């Protein structure tokens, strides 16, 4: 149904809030969730694994089906796969890891692919073990997003500390 609530208005399509990606789906039951994923959609841990525990594997079961017969993705692409009991589909994106030594320009086209969805809620790309500079992710976020995009981040630091830059 898309009811996101308790979010805070960055831009007129851009909108924050310090909570857990699963329990937001559970609550909103939105059209699109996007995963942070890998080019080979392992989803062991991170957000990736949480999502993936959140709909007791068929997350994973459904992505190495779908590995056996397409390959992998590349670094900056995506994949619909089915959202499975947490939204009507899951936007696999795969962000560049910059702790692993990958190119962190390829965040703008990891960004690209929401504008395919009138509607989402997603991680904030290649943030946590990925490495990448969380308030440069935003930036590129509200740069090249224009379709709506509810943003969850799972850390009251993290999101004040957001928050607080973008006011700036
Ligand atoms: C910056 C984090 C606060 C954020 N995590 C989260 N953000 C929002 N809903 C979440 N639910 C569980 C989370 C989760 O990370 N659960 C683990 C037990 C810690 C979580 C996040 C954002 C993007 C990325 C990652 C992590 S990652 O998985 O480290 C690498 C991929 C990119």
């Amino acid at each position: 149904v898309n009811s996101f609530s308790g979010y805070l208005k960055l831009t007129d399509n851009v909108y924050i809030k310090n909570a857990d990606i699963v329990e937001e789906a559970k609550k909103v039951k939105p059209t699109v969730v996007v995963n942070a994923a890998n080019v080979y959609l392992k989803h062991g841990g991170g957000v990736a694994g949480a999502l993936n525990k959140a709909t007791n594997n068929a997350m994973q079961v459904e992505s190495d089906d779908y590995i056996a017969t397409n390959g992998p993705l590349k670094v900056g692409g995506s994949c619909v796969l089915s959202g499975h009991n947490l939204a009507k589909h899951c936007l696999h994106v795969v962000g560049p890891n910059v702790n692993k030594g990958e190119d962190i320009q390829l965040l703008k086209s990891a960004y690209e692919n929401f504008n395919q969805h009138e509607v989402l809620l997603a991680p904030l790309l290649s943030a946590g073990i990925f490495g990448a500079d969380p308030i440069h992710s935003l930036r590129v976020c509200v740069d090249t997003v224009r379709t709506n995009v509810y943003l969850a981040v799972f850390d009251k630091n993290l999101y004040d500390k957001l928050v607080s830059s973008f006011l700036e």
